[PDB]
C-alpha cells in the first residue's frame, strides 16, 4: 500500500504545515501538523476544555462507530517551545492520503496550552519520530508510520514541503519525478528517538564550504533552522545591520536587506536554502526589523533542521531495520 497527501502552509510565513487526516467512521477530517520531531497523534476533540478551543475542528469519538476508549490510558506532552497538551486515548481508524491504519491510537486532548488555542488552523499533531518517544501511559503506543510500515510497498515516507506553496507527504514510495539529481542517504541515530543525523558542513552565500560535523534532527514540526552559534554568527555577519536581539529573542535584520543563501552538507552532496526562505518578516506589524530564519541552537541543547532547511529539499525518511535519511535537491 501507499498514501499521498498534500500539505499546506498555515500562513504567509510558512510557520507550519497542515495535512488533512481522516479519523473514525464515518470519516472526521482534521488538519494535522505532521511532526517528525514527536511521536504522538493528538487531536482537539469533544473532550477539550471549551475555553481552550477557538476555531479548530474537533474529533468527536462518540460519533465514530470504530472508536474504542483505551481504558486507563493517558498522555501528556511538552514541546521544545514550551507548548503542551494532555488527555485520554482512543483507538480508531486513521487514513492519510488513501493509506489506512486500523486501531491507531488517537490521543484526545482534554487540555491544550494557549499557543495551540491561538492556532485556529491546527487541529492537532501527527508524530512521525520513533515510537520510543510516545507519551501514552501506562502502555506506550505506536506512531501512524510504525503501524503502517508492514503494509507499505517500501518502509518509507517522504516530505516535500513547499516555499509559500503546497507540498506533499508520501507514504510507502519515492516519487522520482519530485526531485532533481540523486538522493544522498546519510546515517541516522535513533538513540534519542529522533531522525538524528550529521551534516557535513555549510556555506554562506557564494562563500567556501566549511567542512564540519553538525549533529541535528530532521524536524518538520519546527519552523526554523537552529544551528551552532558559530555557524549562525557567520551567516548573519554577511547581512548588513543584522544583530542578535535578546528582547526579540534571536537574530533580526533590516527588512530592506537581501539575504544570502545557506548551504548545508549531506555527505558529499549540498542542499542550498535560498535567502528568501530565511526571511520571516517584521517582528511586529509595521516594523522595519525582520526576524531571521536561521537561529542559534545554544540553550536548546540540539541542532534542528526545521522547515526552513527541509523545504529546500526532497527528504526521505527511511524506516528500514536500520533507518536512514535521504536528501535531494528539487
Amino acid at each position: 500500500s501507499t498514501g499521498s497527501a498534500t500539505t499546506t502552509p498555515i500562513d504567509s510565513l510558512d510557520d507550519a504545515y497542515i495535512t488533512p487526516v481522516q479519523i473514525g467512521t464515518p470519516a472526521q477530517t482534521l488538519n494535522l501538523d505532521f511532526d517528525t520531531g514527536s511521536s504522538d497523534l493528538w487531536v482537539f476533540s469533544s473532550e477539550t476544555t471549551a475555553s481552550e478551543v477557538d476555531g479548530q475542528t474537533i474529533y468527536t469519538p462518540s460519533k465514530s462507530t470504530t472508536a474504542k476508549l483505551l481504558s486507563g490510558a493517558t498522555w501528556s506532552i511538552s514541546y521544545g517551545d514550551g507548548s503542551s497538551s494532555s488527555g485520554d486515548v482512543y483507538t480508531d481508524t486513521v487514513s492519510v492520503g488513501g493509506l489506512t491504519v486500523t486501531g491507531q491510537a488517537v490521543e484526545s486532548a482534554k487540555k491544550v496550552s494557549s499557543s495551540f488555542t491561538e492556532d485556529s488552523t491546527i487541529d492537532g499533531l501527527l508524530g512521525l519520530a520513533f515510537s520510543t518517544l510516545n507519551t501514552v501511559s501506562p502502555t506506550q503506543q505506536k506512531t501512524f508510520f510504525d503501524n503502517a510500515k508492514a503494509s507499505l510497498d517500501s518502509p518509507v515516507f517522504t516530505a516535500d514541503l513547499g516555499y509559500h506553496a503546497p507540498g506533499t507527504y508520501n507514504f510507502g514510495f519515492i516519487d522520482t519525478t519530485a526531485y532533481t539529481g540523486s538522493i544522498t542517504y546519510t546515517a541516522v541515530s535513533t538513540k534519542q528517538g529522533f531522525w538524528e543525523w550529521t551534516s557535513t558542513g555549510y556555506a554562506v552565500g557564494s562563500g567556501t564550504f566549511k567542512s564540519t560535523s553538525i549533529d541535528g534532527i530532521a524536524d518538520t514540526g519546527t519552523t526554523l533552522l537552529y544551528l551552532p552559534a558559530t555557524v549562525v554568527s557567520a551567516y548573519w555577519a554577511q547581512v548588513s545591520g543584522a544583530k542578535s536581539s535578546s528582547s526579540v529573542g534571536g537574530y533580526v535584520f533590516p527588512c530592506s536587506a537581501t539575504l544570502p543563501s545557506f548551504t548545508f552538507g549531506v555527505g558529499s552532496a549540498r542542499i542550498v536554502i535560498p535567502g528568501d526562505y530565511i526571511d520571516f518578516g517584521p517582528i511586529s506589524t509595521g516594523s522595519s526589523s525582520c526576524f531571521g530564519g536561521i537561529q542559534s541552537s545554544a540553550g536548546i541543547g540540539i541542532n534542528i533542521f526545521g522547515d526552513v532547511a527541509l523545504k529546500a529539499a526532497f527528504v526521505v525518511f527511511n524506516g528500514a531495520t536500520t533507518p536512514t535519511l535521504g536528501f535531494a535537491s528539487k
